[PDB]
């Protein structure tokens, strides 16, 4: 139960990856799947337990922070962190994909209702007991803000019985929020397991498929992703103080966990436990690092910028180039939120074809489609932690603001 | 309501591949669809009215013939022609499929590395219900019912009563009568079929026709050459050496082929099939047991089309095919549905069938991909596999017909 710290995760990736790479070129994918795979589930199911109280918890005392600003601030602030990131991510990403040209192999051309106030609506639970207990991170966001607005009040209250039952449970409360940080560690003791059988199966059943044409899409996303880490990010790093590689030295984990669960809700647990060791405030952390989870977009747009080219140019076409952006855009904005599940990348990218005329019952556009539907897990490993990366960038920066 | 003969159809099939191909190439194959298609429909509509009286009615009558050979010979007989000529078109297939090479462009490959009974299929020949039979389509328990009667009525004949002899002459004859009016249906048909020719490789080119590009048109290469070659050098032959005149023969079979070609449908264009039998001077005592009994027993087609698209998929995921060993796959796949290859669209069912026993499910996204490349292209390839089944199943037919 000892050994060493995170380079045991290290020693785990890069000899997962190995072991599944070779393992499912030799077909055993399936056998990999039914023996490895579920000791890379419960490193997930670990993860995914503290993500609720964790949250919940660590919100309401992150609303004894100053109030009015802060929470009313920052959100301000996060929120327009994001547009000039993402911004940044999708011309990253177009100027990607020109570089890297994948649609040349194929080559084979075929012709050719959000309410939002209605998602709105849902930020607001109508019962937070039930919020909690059926998942659920951006009604429970709003609760817990508005508690912890509520304590603060409780405790400037003149009656003392109040002012001390005020005290009582946001303590109480703490305690929780603590307690889960206490775990996540108890979790991190088995990331070393948990990593090398994630990337194990990850790269046994969707790593053969990373070869030929495919494979043009995976350069120009894990490049062009590794070049928002460091033009982008790192960039803003300089620019606001905060040491670049005294960052990743404390975000190490965060990225780590962030690429292979390929969940960004699902790490958030490590991913605040980074920031509060990072040494920000839980009254930024807590409200930034979930509607971050929720609201990011840098990956989705660096991942349907490149792999919306390579099937506007699989089925032959122009692609309107310098006139990428209008399809790009309008996906992201799309599901400006709710990107956090894994899998979504892929959705939306189905979900444009239904706006760009090209349905999917094509079967030409089905079929390349189809490529990215076998290539999109190792895809989405890459958008994740280059989204959870980008999650602490915008804390720590905007922490070391307000 | 007059003009030329079947020029006029070769007037719509030439105009309407150049207008269709045309028209979806600028993308209105939908518009096409809903002003075109259904005219080309209500063609295949006529046709398929006729097709269950038109053999039931036949078939009687055909069992007029002498029944203990006859329908007992022959029918072992034409089994016996299309093993002969289904080996051919295996090898044909295989020989046409190494000669294109459709698997360079993709190329992308994908690891892996990796039920009927027959007898409740036997057992469904026999209907419980000859009338429930007609009327819900089924072509061949109909088959069954059809000659088991036709025998009993030659057995009335020769009965000593002549009330019996007298009824059964009634019936047979009334039967007779069915049986020829649909023939005369089939010509008033066949004066809307340059419509109905027009109308669906207009639209059928349009819908798939786009698609015939690239490492895609490298599979309808090895299809339509390839079965252009089981015609000449397989049919003919065997056209040639039982008398019967190959040249002369497509100039009698010329309007079944046609409609076999784009109907899609084996049986769908018996009511043509079987006129042409007439025409070309056949008895109803062979072709109304051997143009049915083929169009559901024939596998020239379907050898021809998943030897070529069964290469394409293992050369596409970038494998070996096991060069020569082609055939352990092909013919297993013909064996899994030596029968009921009449439906339209059943060859890309059993494509998909064969993957599940090669240990690639349809589910890897990438076999999948190859899988829905040939299933934008399946129109194009289906309306060649059945235009050679029904030039396959005449020939069948006229060299049996020609013997016994």
């Amino acid at each position: 139960i000892e050994y060493p710290v995170l380079q045991k995760i290290l020693i785990g990736l890069i000899l997962g990856a190995i072991v599944g790479l070779i393992l499912g070129h030799y077909g055993y994918a399936h056998a990999v799947h039914t023996y490895v795979k579920p000791f890379g589930d419960l490193f997930v199911r670990l993860l995914k337990m503290l993500v609720m109280p964790i949250v919940f918890a660590s919100l309401v005392v992150g609303a004894a922070s100053i109030s009015p600003a802060r929470l009313g601030r920052v959100g301000v602030k996060i929120v327009v962190y994001y547009l000039l990131t993402s911004a940044f991510a999708v011309t990253l990403g177009i100027i990607m994909a020109r570089l890297f040209n994948p649609g040349a192999g194929i080559h084979l051309a075929v012709g050719g209702a959000p309410p939002l106030v209605h998602i709105l609506l849902d930020i607001v639970p109508t019962n937070p007991f039930g919020a909690l207990a059926n998942g659920q991170v951006l009604p429970t966001i709003f609760f817990a803000i508005i508690l912890g607005i509520a304590i603060t009040y409780l405790m400037n209250s003149e009656n003392e019985k109040v002012r001390k039952s005020a005290e009582t449970l946001l303590d109480a409360i703490n305690g929780l929020a603590e307690a889960m940080y206490k775990i996540v560690n108890g979790v991190m003791q088995y990331a070393p397991i948990g990593v090398f059988a994630l990337i194990a199966y990850v790269m046994a059943e969707q790593g053969v498929h990373v070869v030929g044409e495919l494979a043009k899409v995976t350069a120009a996303v894990y490049v062009g992703l590794t070049l928002q880490i460091l033009l982008v990010y790192f960039v803003l790093l300089k620019i606001y103080g905060i040491d670049p590689i005294s960052f990743i030295k404390h975000a190490k984990d965060a990225m780590l966990t962030a690429f292979v669960t390929r969940s960004s809700s699902g790490t958030l647990p490590v991913t605040m436990r980074v920031a509060k060791e990072m040494g920000i405030s839980e009254g930024i952390y807590s409200f930034t690092l979930p509607l971050g989870a929720t609201i990011n977009m840098d990956g989705t747009a660096l991942y349907q910028g490149v792999c919306t080219f390579f099937i506007a140019n699989a089925l032959g076409s122009h692609l309107t180039v310098g006139q990428q952006l209008t399809i790009v855009l309008t996906a992201v904005l799309a599901s400006i939120g709710t990107a956090g599940v894994p899998g979504a990348g892929a959705i939306m990218l189905a979900m444009v074809l239904h706006s760009v005329g090209l349905p999917l019952t094509d079967p030409n556009v089905a079929a390349a489609y189809a490529m990215i539907l076998g290539i999109d897990a190792i895809l989405d490993m890459g958008a994740t932690m280059v989204n959870v990366t980008g999650d602490l960038t915008g804390t720590a920066i905007v922490a070391k603001t307000e």
